[PDB]
């Protein structure tokens, strides 16, 4: 199995802990869909990262769908996800915040360095600024009412979470003041420190 | 159940024909993240379609979790998605390009109307483009290699496939020359045929 994309962007990180958690091994292309674009074009022309190439040589891309894939090669008794519908439901709901932040902290990124200064547009950034302050909100209020836990062990929640957590606070910090939102922040400085996410740096 | 976004959008309409599809009532309240913004920020405040409001309250986002969350209350029998290794490899395959290119038709749509002219960037409409063609490509050849089945159902991959389709045509057809994909088109404008489908009209 090969994992192509750089562990900065969280969609690729998510994959690349998933795996480590699955119990899956892999070698990890770190390529960019913007300063390797050939090379990576070369390997899925679409050019999206995370991809994943399966030992068939079959490509896949969405971060999510490639987990999928992986909890089926994995099976059952090794899932990062809960099974009994509320549970579920929640892991779910979880992990829908934690994606939507890693939307919106890239569409802020790629708004401010993929075109010049005077082609971005005022309104947009109003706007995705708000839709990720709303997720990092939702995901507060969730954890307020309902701790994750701290055992060593991961779901996929805690995962998607951690990893976007540390994405926004590494490319869009401006948009976040000190002490703002210290559930997630906690939990997500909890996880950092475990073996998983050690071993698999952003940076 | 409740479905909250406009069937224009190929995330919502995916869910749509999904919960149809897997045999789950649900309610549809047609609410647009611009036109409707208020409104659909007090029921989901992140305001991303589709947004599915659960029988207990639960909101839920992301078109694929929100399938997935259905795929588990349907039950394995009604499943869209085949359980098989190789076969449900090539089904992500086939809903992951068609993710694609409704990623990059909605981009291409976003650049050209959420922006006046002046704020339009040509080198990224131009990748995004290039993208999206790459993507309709990839899948033109996997519906060469091992056609769709025709016999009135449908699993993940179709539903998901047709509808990227059809809002391509729909929103972005300056992207495209009329024999380009023709597996695709031609899956596409069959599965629009089908009964789910007419019922879902986007
Ligand atoms: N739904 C995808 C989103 C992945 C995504 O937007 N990746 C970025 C890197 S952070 C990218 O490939 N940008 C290239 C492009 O869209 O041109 C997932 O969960 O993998």
């Amino acid at each position: 199995l090969k994992l192509i994309g750089m562990l900065d962007s969280p969609y690729v990180r998510r994959v690349a802990i998933s795996l480590k958690s699955l119990g899956l091994p892999f070698e990890h292309h770190s390529l960019s869909v913007f300063s390797t674009f050939e090379q990576f074009k070369a390997i899925n022309p679409v050019v999206k990262a995370p991809t994943l190439v399966c030992e068939g040589g079959e490509v896949l891309m969405d971060s999510s769908l490639i987990i999928d894939y992986l909890e089926t090669l994995a099976g059952p008794q090794r899932s990062l996800m809960p099974t009994a519908l509320p549970q579920r439901l929640r892991e779910l709901r979880l992990v829908g915040l934690a994606l939507a932040a890693c939307e919106k902290s890239v569409q802020i990124v790629y708004e401010r360095n993929l075109r010049p200064a005077e082609k971005q547009h005022g309104p947009w950034l109003e706007r995705v600024g708000g839709q990720l302050q709303a997720a990092y909100g939702e995901l507060e209020q969730e954890l307020q009412k309902q701790p994750l836990p701290r055992d060593g062990s991961l779901g996929q929640a805690g995962i998607s979470l951690a990893v976007a957590w540390s994405f926004s606070q590494m490319m869009v910090a401006d948009q976040f003041n000190p002490g703002q939102f210290p559930a997630v922040r906690g939990f997500a400085e909890y996880a950092e420190q475990l073996p998983v996410f050690l071993a698999t740096p952003a940076t």
